[PDB]
This record gives structure tokens, sequence and C-alpha cells, in this order.
């Protein structure tokens, strides 16, 4: 998150770090107590076998009892598009079931279909790169933006700050975007470099997928 703030500990209980060899690279939101959900881009790639599922975290550089660590026990992709970045939303189920308590809760979602229009004000975060050649983030960011349709496209969540150059980055992706308490967005990409101030950022749209996410998580 280029431009944000950190988060207060905790304050986000449904955010996830997906980790290799014990390094964040990829954020991810728990939506049951053994499913998060994250970008497809960032399964694709990698040995899943490998990837560590940290719900509970805060401070990346510190070791965390708040911390419940599973693995990926399956997999659920809905017509990703590698190229254009389509659907790019994957559903993991874990090896197990997290213990719901003050730092590990599941989020809330929109109903299926729902639209933000242009102008809604949410809530990015991640712990991604701070900017260039700012290594990414420790403590977890976040970040206030407003959802646009200009230089967005149908199949996208986009949001700006308005006014400044700020935005997600790099290990940001699979991040949660909360509109209203709920989680309308998974951060997916930036174009123009982040925080270029030009483009805004791109999020799967969560609520065009919540049919199919019932279907699994039950
Ligand atoms: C910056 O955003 C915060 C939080 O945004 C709200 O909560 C997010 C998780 C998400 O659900 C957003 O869509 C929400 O808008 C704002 O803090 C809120 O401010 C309002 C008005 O003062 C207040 O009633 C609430 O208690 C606050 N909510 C929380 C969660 O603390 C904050 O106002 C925003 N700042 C600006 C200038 O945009
Ligand atoms: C899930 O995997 C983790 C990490 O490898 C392991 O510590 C744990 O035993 C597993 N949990 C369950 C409930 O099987």
């Amino acid at each position: 998150i280029v431009g944000g703030r950190r988060a207060r500990p905790h304050a986000w209980p449904f955010m996830v770090s997906l980790q290799l060899r014990g390094g964040h690279f990829c954020g991810a939101t728990l939506i049951a107590p053994n499913f998060v959900m994250s970008a497809a881009h960032c399964v694709a790639n990698v040995n899943v076998r490998a990837v560590r599922v940290v719900l509970g975290a805060h401070n990346l550089s510190r070791r965390e009892p708040t911390r419940q660590v599973f693995a990926v026990q399956r997999i659920f992709e809905n017509g990703y598009d590698p190229v254009n970045l389509l659907n790019d939303i994957v559903i993991l189920q874990l090896n197990g079931s997290a213990t719901i308590n003050a730092n590990v809760q599941v989020a809330q979602l929109p109903a299926q279909g729902r639209r933000l229009g242009n102008g809604v004000q949410c809530l990015a975060m991640g712990w991604g790169l701070l900017g260039r050649n700012r290594g990414i983030a420790s403590v977890l960011q976040e970040l206030n933006v407003t959802v646009v349709t200009s230089l967005c496209r149908r199949s996208n969540v986009c949001t700006l700050v308005r006014g400044r150059q700020a935005g997600v980055c790099f290990g940001d992706s699979g991040s949660p975007l909360v509109c209203n308490g709920l989680i309308h967005g998974i951060a997916s990409f930036v174009r123009g470099g982040c925080a270029s101030g030009l483009y805004p950022d791109a999020f799967a749209p969560v609520a065009q997928f919540v049919n199919w996410i019932d279907s699994i998580i039950q």
C-alpha cells in the first residue's frame, strides 16, 4: 500500500497473509473457518503445497502468538484468464478450521450482483510495497480509496485516491477491498505502476461471484 497508514493491530481480523518459505507474497480474506479467497494470479506459478495461510497476523517482522497457520487443501477457480486478468479470484479451502476469536474472524460479503456506483468510499489494505524501492510493509497498511467507473471495465471494481498519488502495489494482490463493512473487491492489478495518479487500481468484483462462493464455502 503506497501512501496509506498503519492499521490498528487486528483491526481487520479477516485479513490473511499468504506466505512462501515464511514470507508474505499476497493477501487473502477469511470467508469461512476453513476457506479463504484471494486473487487467482497469486497461486498461478507457485507450489501451492508449500503455501502457508497465515491468519491473525499484524506485524510480519514479529513472532505473533495470535497467528493461526494453515495449508491449502482444495482450489476453486471459475474462468480465470491469466492474460487479461479476468475473473482473478481463487477460493482456497484450508486443511483445517480456524479458531474464531478477537483476532481471527470471517468477513462479510455483498449480495450477488450488487453494484457500487462511481464515487463510493472504501478501504484498501495489505502488506505490499510501500512504494518504489521501499519494500513490503512490516505492519498491515490501510488506505481510504474511492470507487470509480472512469478508466475501468465492467469486469473489475476500480478505485482511486483522488487528489494525491496513493494506491495498492505489489504484494497487495489478493487483499480485500472493504466498502460499507463488506468485501466488494480482491486486489488484482495496477496500471502505470503503483500510485500513478493516472489509472485507478483494479479489483476482482466479489459480488459477481457470490452465488459461486455460496456453493463452495457451505
Ligand atoms: C477513511 O475510511 C474510514 C473507514 O471507512 C469506513 O469503514 C471501512 C472499513 C469501509 O467499510 C468504508 O466503506 C467505510 O466508509 C472512515 O472512518 C469512518 O468515518 C465515519 C465518518 O466519520 C465514522 O462514522 C466511522 O466510525 C468510521 N469507520 C470506521 C471503520 O472507523 C474515515 O472517515 C475515512 N476518512 C476519509 C476522510 O475518507
Ligand atoms: C494444516 O497444516 C498446518 C501447516 O502445515 C499444520 O501445522 C496442521 O497440522 C494442519 N492442520 C490440521 C487441522 O490438519
